[PDB]
């Protein structure tokens, strides 16, 4: 649907806006494992997503519903909780930005 996809628009620009900067700015891009020296990332994470592939894949027309993006956010998130040990800043971060996208996405119109 065209107008659920204008409002996934609308919840991806809130994601990447200066209000939720604090905790948003580690999903911004895909993590540098290379400069971080994260060796076993791309072993334990098979599906990497992060904020700006959302937003390219958005701009390529590349989810059919709200659904397909969803499922996108989420796995961003999921990745950071399969990755990273409860107790690690980033886990918290992911937390704070994921109650951010639910509470938007379920008020969806
Ligand atoms: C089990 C160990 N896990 C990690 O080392 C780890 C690092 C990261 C990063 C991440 C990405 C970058 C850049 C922009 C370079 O891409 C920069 C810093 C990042 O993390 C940190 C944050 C948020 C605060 C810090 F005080 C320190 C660090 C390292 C993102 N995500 C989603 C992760 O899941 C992740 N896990």
């Amino acid at each position: 649907h065209m107008e659920q996809l204008k409002h996934c628009n609308g919840i991806l620009k809130e994601l990447l806006s200066k209000k939720h900067a604090a905790y948003a700015w580690p999903f911004y891009k895909p993590v540098d494992a290379s400069a971080l020296g994260l060796h076993d990332y791309h072993d334990i994470i098979k599906h990497p997503m992060d904020l700006s592939t959302v937003k390219r894949k958005m701009e390529n027309r590349d989810y059919r519903d709200a659904q397909e993006f969803a499922a996108d956010v989420r796995l961003m998130f999921s990745n950071c909780y399969k990755y990273n040990p409860p107790d690690h800043d980033v886990v918290a971060m992911a937390r704070k930005l994921q109650d951010v996208f639910e509470f938007r996405y379920a008020k969806m119109p």
